[PDB]
This record gives structure tokens, C-alpha cells and sequence, in this order.
């Protein structure tokens, strides 16, 4: 039922998901002044050299790289996380424009794209027992701007015309996420939810403060994907991002300057 139109958007979303309301709803604009300096935050550990992606799959409103996450072989750590968080799958939010199509926001910048690598806190055993815990999820948020291209992406881009429809997917092995990630691991951090129903409030977001570059034809690509399934009518999957929350209490923290 829920999606990103007028009449089943973010706006729609509270009457099916109530926590939509909720206290630590995400994303939210980073206000970049206010964000608080913890000289006692420390640096990520992004350990991603064994990697294991399995498949790639449209499921109607983006699309999921997944990983083996049966053991610890792409894991997040350090940073502001007590024990270690598996990576089990990774997708895009991105916009019909260059302007709009992050989740987050920076000083109320809108970059064209976020990817989000969503990691679950492997001391609960499984993602399905993750997500109902306030500390089980570590989504780490990496901005996308329009620009130079990025190499590492092109795999991505390139199958997407194989899994064009919702509900289809293809083996998609071998992939590295490392080709993905910017030069610093500089971050903000908060404590939030899914952006996508079910809503739960069970991340720890790490935004990282330096985006990565891709270009025009990389993002042109992401638009001709549909969220329909095959043999229905055309709608091009964009603009499948949910606005900016109230922040409400929260305090965002950052680890640099
Ligand atoms: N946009 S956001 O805030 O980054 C974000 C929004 C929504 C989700 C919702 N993901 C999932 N929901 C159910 N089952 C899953 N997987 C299957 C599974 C269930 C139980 C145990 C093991 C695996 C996954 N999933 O794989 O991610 C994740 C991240
Ligand atoms: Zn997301």
C-alpha cells in the first residue's frame, strides 16, 4: 500500500505506522552549527575486505545489494557503536532532479542521492530480531553529488536494466562496497529509525560528512528503473526518499572539528 505518491507518500505513512509520529523518527536535517564536537567519539571501522554480495533485487521502492551476513565478513564497528554490526544489504534514495533525492540534509541541502549500508548489531542474532531493539541497526549514510563518475559504481548501473520491474532480481556476486566509500570517514551521529515503513526506531545513523561523486549518466540510470512490476503500467522509480523529521530532543554529534 505505502510508496511515494500523493496519495500513498511519507505524508500518508502515520496511518498505517503510527511511530511515523514517533520520538526518534529519521532522517532529519543536520544542522551542521548546532551538531556537537565529542572528542570522545572514535574513528569508524569499516571492514569490508570479505565482502559477499549475493544478489541484486528491485522490491518496488529501491533496490537492495544483499550480502551473506551468516557470518562476520563485512562489519561495522568503533565509531560511536558498542560491538559489531554485520552488513546484510545495501540501496539508494535519489531524486527525478540533480537537486532533490537525499533523505538527509545538510544546513537544509539537498544532495542528489544517499546510499545507505544497513548493518544489524550481531548481538541479537539475526536482522528480524535486530530491527525490535533501540541499539540493533547501524545504517552508515553516504551523500551522492553529480559530477566526475564513480568507477566502482558502474557495476551497480550496469545490471540495473536486468531487474528494471518490481520483483525481479540476478545474482550479483563479487561486488565491493569499498568502491563506494569517499576518502574521510568524518561523520555525524544520531539516534533514529528506518526511513521506509515499518518506521521501527531501532538505528544508529553515522552520516558521513564528505559525499562521493557519480554522474549524470550513472543517476540517469537509477531513474529508468520503474516501480511497478512487469506487464503494468510505467511509473519511473524517483523521488524515493521521505523528507526531513522533527528532531524532537535529539542531539547530533559530530566527530570532527
Ligand atoms: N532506508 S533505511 O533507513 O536504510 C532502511 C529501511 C527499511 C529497512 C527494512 N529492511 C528489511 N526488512 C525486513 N527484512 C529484511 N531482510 C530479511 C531478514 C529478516 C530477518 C532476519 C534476517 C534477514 C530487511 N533487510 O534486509 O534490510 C532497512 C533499512
Ligand atoms: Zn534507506
Amino acid at each position: 500500500h505505502w510508496g511515494y505518491g500523493k496519495h500513498n507518500g511519507p505524508e500518508h505513512w502515520h496511518k498505517d505506522f503510527p511511530i511515523a509520529k514517533g520520538e526518534r523518527q529519521s532522517p532529519v536535517d543536520i544542522d551542521t552549527h548546532t551538531a556537537k564536537y565529542d572528542p570522545s567519539l572514535k574513528p569508524l571501522s569499516v571492514s569490508y575486505d570479505q565482502a559477499t554480495s549475493l544478489r541484486i533485487l528491485n522490491n518496488g521502492h529501491a533496490f537492495n545489494v544483499e550480502f551473506d551476513d551468516s557470518q562476520d565478513k563485512a562489519v561495522l564497528k568503533g565509531g560511536p557503536l558498542d560491538g559489531t554490526y554485520r552488513l546484510i544489504q545495501f540501496h539508494f534514495h535519489w531524486g527525478s532532479l540533480d537537486g532533490q533525492g537525499s533523505e538527509h540534509t545538510v544546513d537544509k541541502k539537498k544532495y542528489a542521492a544517499e546510499l545507505h549500508l544497513v548493518h544489524w548489531n550481531t548481538k541479537y542474532g539475526d536482522f528480524g530480531k535486530a530491527v525490535q531493539q533501540p541499539d540493533g541497526l547501524a545504517v552508515l549514510g553516504i551523500f551522492l553529488k553529480v559530477g566526475s563518475a564513480k568507477p566502482g559504481l558502474q557495476k551497480v548501473v550496469d545490471v540495473l536494466d536486468s531487474i528494471k520491474t518490481k520483483g525481479k532480481s540476478a545474482d550479483f556476486t563479487n561486488f565491493d562496497p569499498r568502491g563506494l566509500l569517499p576518502e574521510s570517514l568524518d561523520y555525524w551521529t544520531y539516534p533514529g529509525s528506518l526511513t521506509t515503513p515499518p518506521l521501527l526506531e531501532c538505528v544508529t545513523w553515522i552520516v558521513l560528512k564528505e559525499p562521493i561523486s557519480v554522474s549524470s549518466e550513472q543517476v540517469l540510470k537509477f531513474r529508468k528503473l520503474n516501480f511497478n512490476g512487469e506487464g503494468e503500467p510505467e511509473e519511473l522509480m524517483v523521488d524515493n526518499w521521505r523528507p526531513a523529521q522533527p528532531l524532537k530532543n535529539r542531539q547530533i554529534k559530530a566527530s570532527f572539528k
